[PDB]
């Protein structure tokens, strides 16, 4: 199967799909062993954890292609991308980006109308231009769209279809926070929905059971692990720093045979075996 | 001052100078807010972390300085880099690796002596081939040995002093689980010398009061916060897995305000209004 | 639809012997194209020597063939046999890496060498197991390249060679065959598809198509060869800008700035735009 | 121990006008030393023909960039200046990880445009100072690239260009100059550094250094000169092979092996390890 087949499959057994938030190739794996189907490279995941920096445009394609490479490399579920507003301004910035991600093994990307959102015709120009560069159709291209916020539920709803009528194979609408609303969108837009559950934000924690209610196919956790595990780290940090050693920390930490195990060492041995 | 400049003060100011290892550049900003003078680019994190692959030298030269520049890029602490054995068999490999870890902002690096081990003369050629392609003299060559565990202390402290005498400015002895052979082998080398003190491992958890007792100059954290950020992030997949929602993870994660404060998201803002 | 590999095995299948020519870049691998190969080459020696401006001693990694291979296959179609010298590691999974990465980035076919003097005839064939064994792609050729005809004679290098095409090697690269008659003796042999190394200034004779069909030779390569003119052409500019304060003396010797726009198909762009909005 | 902008500002101190040459790799690089030229140049033009294939669209990024400069500037010590078309996005932000990044990678200098018909002087004036308060080495040098002549007329190209020197660009690229006695004028008035870009099938004459240096202007760009030759040479050599069945025609339009080990300087790599070991 593409990675894009995967995540379509992943979409049509799942309901809602739970897609969460892998910061790095290790993470991917631990979340295969947790039994996720489908897992997400975050833009603002790889501004501010690869690169220390503010989600502010700052990132760019090769910073994101590098995390998507080492990611499925290693790991074979399939890989949702942000890719922001597709890398540059022309038509032939936002064909690259599709190709690279194909050619690098994401299975699917979401593309979004931000500049304050474009015009509906442009947000469309930017799909067909997505849509147009794709040389495997089982390719994702879900658009992502801020025109509730903008111009309220009928223009996100307008906005939408348009960019399935464009090619767009799911739909991302952007502070959808009333699970009423996210029935009616699903009704009106037709392909899959996907709800983003980050935390500390404007949405609610919704449940699977209630975004299925919602008739939402998909549920993601875009940053959820990261924010835990910085957590963890600068408790580390605080505590080597302030006792002269990690020895009151160590029951906070994964274990060196929880660590071979999760990376598969063991299937590294066997194949050697197997070989030779 | 140079990186290397700085991680020779480090130690100079520093007894022992603790160095944390820091998985990414996220986590060289928490190190850098906790208090830390230097961090570490461990090889086993970037093969398990950044490759999600075992320690087996799979990760190459490019997997290495593609994490030294994104965590040197934004953050000026002093980085101690891993490059296992030169990333070659040959000196002019072991001199690309010193001319690209330089370039790219590394302050340090250590190469060891694995293939069992190298003959000490073997090991002294690889010291005179990195410290003859160093272009910034301030940039710190350590020597890394697995000495004690094949030959015994006197073989050990007889290879380092061939290191230092090769131009080496550092030694890492390898597995000493003893305050009383590390303050010996400090008096014998003369020149600074580390303590790797890493968890589920031989050694003991030596404080810095401990090493600084046995004349230790440096000691190492290699994993410690990377090892606690894998169970925080394991902890949230099974959770929102488990749960059908992160709801019963929220305390764990490190909140939206703060990633922004510990990524000094508000200073861009003002180099804005700095600037325009 | 076909991927690289098959593209590669299609060419083999289609021209007799196969003209496989070394690019340097994307630029010249689309020169290729235009002039009608049907497969090119990225030699190690060529991202050594041009890419890194180093001479070929191992000091150019995966990483560096790598980001040659991405940008030639991201605009070129034919299929890339690429050097990939012994396999960037001494380990069967540095092997593994560089076969995986080879298939991502979009290459048809890889060589990997009995190179340590060469190493043992098992250690040859467990490089070859490793490749065969990471293979994701079947389609994706491993050309097993050897020098045993020169350290260990004919024989050798045919008992090799059939041990590397048991272990699952697709086609053979034998070094330093300089005799016609010995290429055929080694292709009516090893039976899998032959590659002759037509390189210039070396120890082989020029050899035509017609002399190496009638060898039964089924692939001939020139690696350099575009880059050797490449390199004076561009120090004939170098000289004649620094000697006259002027390039009017090398003009006639470049490639028009219409010619580029053409190579590059720049109108391919403006008509995409058009047929899209 | 001089930073590559310190070799930059020495050139340009040095040489009258400063001879600033095309290289499209590591290679050339090293050809273009060995020629005796003191500063070198990275196309951005180049980068997107060349390494990737592509018409100059903006489709090559600062990534694509960094990787032929980090290529050249790891061998070849002359200062490099470098295309960096608009500044690789519209935000400060853009602007100062691309004076940063390439400062880290090596590069000598940078021309930033006012590219969007152009930008408003006051928000050419915007991109100078992002790219300014960036510069973490202030030996590197920000070189203005303005089009404001063709658009706007002389006066308006000569106040725009007083404002990026306040806001504290060191060097003048105008676009389109193609009157020795404009360029005299326009030096005049601007009092820093002027580059003359005398590509070739343009619009500009091809001026000699002497009849350049008698209308003030410092630094005279060559831009992808030594690349056309290479493109006309690769496509004769691929013409030649297809046709002929072998490459014998053309042999004498190639550098030798022995010059290629020359010009790499094979030589020294041998000359260290006798001095190591």
């Amino acid at each position: 199967l593409t990675p894009g087949q995967r995540f379509r499959e992943a979409v049509a057994t799942e309901h809602p799909l739970q897609v969460v938030g892998t910061i790095n190739a290790n993470h991917a794996l631990l979340a295969k062993r947790a039994g996720f189907k489908a897992i997400y490279l975050s833009g603002g995941g790889v501004a501010a954890g690869s690169l220390g920096l503010p989600d502010l445009g700052i990132s760019g394609l090769d910073d994101v292609l590098t995390d998507v490479r080492r990611i499925t490399d290693v790991c074979d579920l399939p890989l949702l991308v942000d890719v922001d507003t597709g890398f540059g301004s022309s038509a032939f910035n936002v064909a690259r980006t599709v190709k690279s991600m194909i050619k690098f093994g994401a299975a699917a990307m979401h593309i979004e109308d931000q500049v304050e959102i474009v015009s509906q015709q442009e947000m469309v120009d930017r799909i067909k231009a997505a849509v147009d560069a794709r040389s495997d159709d089982s390719f994702v291209i879900m658009a992502r769209t801020d025109a509730l916020a903008v111009e309220g539920l009928q223009a996100a709803i307008d906005r939408a279809c348009a960019c399935v009528e464009a090619g767009a194979d799911m739909i991302f609408p952007e502070a959808m926070t009333e699970l009423a609303m996210y029935k009616e969108f699903a009704a009106a837009v037709k392909v899959p929905v996907l709800a983003n559950i980050t935390e500390f934000g404007a949405t609610p924690l919704f449940t699977t059971d209630e975004l299925a209610s919602a008739d939402v196919s998909l549920v993601l956790y875009p940053l959820s692990a990261f924010r835990a595990m910085n957590k963890a780290a600068e408790n580390v940090y605080t505590a080597i720093r302030r006792d002269g050693t990690q020895k009151n920390v160590i029951d906070t930490m994964q274990t060196r045979m929880e660590l071979y195990d999760r990376i598969d060492y063991h299937s590294f041995e066997q194949k050697l075996d197997a070989l030779f």
